[PDB]
């Protein structure tokens, strides 16, 4: 019942080849990623995850081991949440959403350049397609934008996003205003994605061409009766996090304060769920008050923390470690929701 922790490494990139930056992080074996001397090669850190990704890892090999077991678990009746964490430009957008558009046509065991949300919508769908149920499917793509939540799927700004602490799984919350769009294909799926995309709040950076100013949060609500009737609803939600940034006036800069403060805050929830301490401080940020279900709570939880391999990174990447280290010891609760009927 524990969170699964996955640590995905990224390949260094053309300007960390051009300057030649020291490669001191290396994943061994299927679980572990070490860090190495610069001056004598010798292993100075050793960290063990539920599965580790080297920077010739496939986008088809990471959705297979973390996502694809969930799949079942959501059509079983459960929450279930995988978050993306990780130092700006690591990998967190390209592992959890990717750049190439899903062909209504492929698989999601598919090797290519495409990333988990089309991968899981793809996979649900084929497996909805075989199910002898009745269902629904409804989508929400959410963004936390300097402390504020924003609708990716409006097309205005004519409707205000509130979130309420939540009612009898008082541990939880509700978002109106959100909407919640049925779908009943993947090509609609895929065209609510793309029209989500575009609105995400992005900046053009040096390598980090589209670098997540926002935090975002896709969720997919499925109703499931079968054939007393039985409903189950599963959950899934996909998120990709905004990168912390080892911190001159302007947008740009509060954003910086904005991402670095409610990862200081998720760090402080993970720390205080394996600490044991009275008090977890989901209040103190708007995104731990989203994460708070899957942090200690009803859901299963999956985490990809991401990292670079480069020593100029390394207090960063630490860092990273240490908390996706620390979060494999948190327990959540899951629960089937079987609402009878
Ligand atoms: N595994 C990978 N293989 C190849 N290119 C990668 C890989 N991971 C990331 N990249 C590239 O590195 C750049 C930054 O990746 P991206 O996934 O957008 O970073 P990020 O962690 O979301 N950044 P940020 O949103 O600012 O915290 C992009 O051009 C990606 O294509
Ligand atoms: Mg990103």
């Amino acid at each position: 019942q524990n969170i699964q922790v996955y640590v995905r490494v990224r390949p260094l990139n053309s300007r960390e080849r051009c300057i030649r930056s020291a490669e001191v992080v290396d994943v061994v074996g299927p679980r572990e990623v070490v860090t190495r001397h610069t001056l004598d090669s010798k292993l100075t850190k050793k960290f063990t995850f539920d599965r580790s990704f080297g920077p010739e890892s496939k986008q088809c090999d990471v959705y297979s081991v973390v996502v694809s077991p969930l799949i079942e678990e959501v059509l079983n009746g459960y929450n279930c949440t995988v978050f993306a964490y990780g130092q700006t430009g690591t990998g967190k957008t390209h592992t959890m959403v990717g750049n190439e558009t899903a062909e209504l046509k492929s698989s999601w065991e598919d090797d290519s350049d495409i990333g988990i949300i089309p991968r899981a919508l793809s996979h649900l769908f084929d497996e909805l397609r075989m199910m002898e149920v009745e269902y629904t499917m409804r989508i929400s793509y959410l963004e936390l934008y300097n402390e504020e939540l924003c609708d990716l799927l409006s097309t205005d700004d004519t409707t205000k996003i509130r979130i309420f602490d939540d009612s009898t799984k008082k541990g939880s919350v509700i978002i109106q205003g959100l909407e919640e769009i049925p779908v009943h294909s993947k090509d609609d799926v895929y065209k609510l994605l793309e029209k989500g995309k575009e609105r995400r709040k992005t900046a053009t950076t040096l390598m980090n061409a589209q670098s997540s100013r926002s935090h975002t949060v896709f969720s997919i609500v499925v109703h499931i009766r079968e054939n007393e009737d039985m409903l189950k609803i599963g959950k899934l939600n996909l998120v990709d996090l905004a990168g912390s940034e080892n911190v001159e006036k302007g947008i740009r800069v509060r954003e910086t304060v904005n991402i670095n403060q409610s990862l200081l805050t998720l760090g402080r929830v993970i720390t205080a769920l394996v600490d044991r301490a009275p008090h977890v401080p989901y209040r103190e940020s708007k995104l731990t008050r989203l994460l708070q279900e899957s942090l200690g709570g009803r859901t299963k939880t999956s985490i990809i923390a991401t990292i670079s391999p480069g020593h100029k990174d390394i207090e960063e990447t630490l860092s990273t470690l240490e908390y996706a280290h620390r979060a494999k010891n948190i327990q959540n609760k899951p629960e089937v929701n079987q609402k009878l009927t």
